[PDB]
């Protein structure tokens, strides 16, 4: 198998339905890889539309600071394997999860900086007219060394004027999108993103539904335990307000006055 052959395993790293990730050292290099490995989807199911989107979204995409880096990909075996960057500090989940059993959190230095950068990644992204769709914390991923940001799970990527949509995470889901409007689809993973931050700030667990999820779309945001700049908060306020077009674009976003830095 050229997985054995051109790769040791070191580490079980994610798992779920689909598979497994991997952290893996590349012989013939000696770096350290992410590798997902998946049983081969159902062909033209929509899993065999989410590995494909993965895989046709880099080639758009290529490299960016932002965006976890993809190596290759490859079937054999029923399995689909895909190689991409390792990064050491796992995801904004794994962060926001370290931080709660350990008693931590986000300062509003930090926060920002977080949200300009995986805004950097969608200012790319979108100006390569994409949309991520799944902006969560899970997918957003962090290498230290001091820390990168960068949005990985391709997965449900697909195209501003022509989209293909899965949707993504109910509790991270703009309702424009789940109106089955996907006209603004950027403006969806902008207002994924505020929620992203939020979830990093500190809030209780977003709902999924009900009249909580409700009063989000509604243009509320979930409380946050710390003092924030009213400034910053405004700008995830209006980063969620119900009306897309009212929402920062990628590029406002990165070029906003309160995230000079
Ligand atoms: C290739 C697949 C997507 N992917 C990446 O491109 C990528 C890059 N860098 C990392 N670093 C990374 C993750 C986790 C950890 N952990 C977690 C905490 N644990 C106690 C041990 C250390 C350390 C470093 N991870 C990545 N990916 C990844 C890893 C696990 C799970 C999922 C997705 O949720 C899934 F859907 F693909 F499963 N993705
Ligand atoms: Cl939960």
């Amino acid at each position: 198998s050229r997985y054995t052959t051109e790769f040791h395993e070191l580490e079980k790293i994610g798992s779920g339905e689909f598979g497994s990730v991997f952290k893996c050292v590349k012989r013939l290099d000696g770096c350290i890889y992410a590798i997902k490995r998946s049983k081969k989807p159902l062909a033209g199911s929509v899993d065999e539309q989410n590995a494909l989107r993965e895989v046709y979204a880099h080639a758009v995409l290529g490299q960016h600071s932002h965006v976890v880096r993809y190596f290759s990909a490859w079937a054999e075996d029923d399995h689909m394997l895909i190689q991409n960057e390792y990064c050491n500090g796992g995801s904004l989940a794994d962060a926001i999860s370290e931080n709660y059993r350990i008693m931590s959190y986000f300062k509003e230095a930090e926060l920002k900086d977080l949200l300009l950068q995986v805004g950097r990644g969608l200012r790319y992204i979108h100006s390569m007219s994409l949309v991520h769709m799944d902006i969560k914390p899970s997918n957003i991923f962090i290498s230290r060394t001091k820390v990168m940001f960068k949005i990985g799970d391709l997965g449900h990527v697909t195209r501003i004027s022509s989209p293909q949509v899965e949707e993504g995470d109910s509790r991270f889901l703009a309702n424009e999108v789940l109106q089955e409007n996907y006209t603004h689809l950027p403006k969806a993973d902008i207002f994924a993103l505020a929620l992203t931050v939020v979830c990093a700030a500190g809030a209780e667990p977003l709902p999924r539904n009900g009249d909580q999820w409700h009063e989000i779309r509604q243009g509320r945001l979930p409380r946050i335990p710390q003092v924030l700049s009213q400034e910053f908060t405004e700008l995830l306020k209006v980063m969620i307000h119900p009306d897309p077009e009212r929402r920062p674009s990628a590029m406002a976003l990165v070029k906003h006055s309160v995230l000079l830095s």
